[PDB]
């Protein structure tokens, strides 16, 4: 069973959900809309080989980025182009490593599951590759997973990038 | 807590959930299936800037289209010889948004969440980006964001694309 | 609403799910932990007209595997360089076909839905294209369309490949 708008702020206020920072506006019918972290990384290695220790490159935008689909086979040129035209901070292309603004604590009653907003789906942009439960008792921020799927997508720091569906687990669960 | 077959059809008889058309045999143990509209836009501009107004361009399909997986780079040439070949009326390449046939009106007390066939998964299709969560109170077709991740695919008009799948609020919410 | 790992345990232990083989230590807080089978398919053909046969190659892995991005264009010399760099057995493209090694049933009060695992999307890993609900009444492995969208990605034989959440259904479905 799905929280409601009014269930969400019950939650939130006796502190079953934790959700920093919180802000009323952003609970909609049946989900919470979460925000665009500033920060970002790249993978820099060849392959992702999980028994070694991988190698990232760090972001930080002060506006916006550039989300190029893989292959677009960006040169320095085009990056230059692409900052110069859109006045963006950085083009990436592939995929992008990013983070949620809110920090959230759920309980052990309650799972929940981050989706890319729907207008973003329709420019072909995700910041999901799985369907993305999370488990009750998790604590942390929420690592999106961003990658263009059409043409390359400008994001804004601080946009609303998603949204948490909550809902009730049949018992709970040992955290 | 998702509604089964005999739910789906009292929410529907009763006009809690508005499915038009709406066809008894598409409904599943647990789930609705919908039909893929002959209705497709694809985008027209280098990218995506969500702070400008979107050019697009818009086909619409008599039986048949031909879905590439993006960077396949298709010449004139080569829209040709698919068109012969697979006797297609259209040939993309990358992101294509669509259409279900069926328009939808969920009441204060349903989420439902489309998803894209299995089958069509199973030949790397996608019909949607998003886990795809439709808010309570919801109307309207749903849009499709159809991508191919493997080779081409060939869809017709009005088949099966997808289904969707119910499930209670605990509460209902404020439309 | 969705089961707890003692619900999982309850329905397993009666034969209300079956999970074949079955683990006490993939049971997570609200999910199940799947597995890698060893045996893939890879489609063979220019074009999915699933008005025809499909033709397909399979794979049957000792170790490891090698999953690349589409259009990472392997000729024979990539992909032996990669077979002998990263020691795996096969080094593919694109979307390859896989399955679990666990075998399920769900009655017809429970729709469970398949999601890869976390650590992987974090390295652009899916082996779930759609949404990924299952219905009741469902007999068998799960199908894994398994696609790497940033950089080519080592997967092992049997290793945690993603898990399955179980939802209540409102009412029995007839099966």
């Amino acid at each position: 069973m799905i929280l409601s708008d009014k269930d969400i702020i019950d939650y939130v206020t006796s502190k079953r959900i934790i959700i920093k920072p919180f802000n009323k506006d952003f609970v909609g019918p049946c989900s919470y809309d979460v925000t665009l972290g500033d920060e970002f990384i790249i993978y820099d290695d060849e392959v992702y080989d999980l028994s070694k220790e991988l190698n990232y490159k760090r972001i930080k935008i002060k506006n916006s980025i550039l989300v190029c689909p893989l292959n677009y086979n960006l040169t320095e040129e085009k990056i230059n182009y692409f900052k110069e035209k859109y006045n963006v901070d950085y083009v990436v292309e592939g995929g992008v490593l990013g983070t949620t603004n809110e920090y959230i604590e759920l309980p052990n009653d309650i799972s929940a599951q981050y989706q890319g907003r729907s207008s973003l789906g329709r420019v072909f942009l995700t910041s999901h590759q799985t369907a993305g439960w999370i488990d009750a008792g998790f604590k942390g921020k929420i690592t999106l997973e961003i990658v263009a799927f059409d043409k390359p997508v400008i994001l804004y720091k601080n946009q609303r990038i998603g949204q948490l569906i909550f809902s009730k687990l049949l018992s709970p669960a040992d955290v």
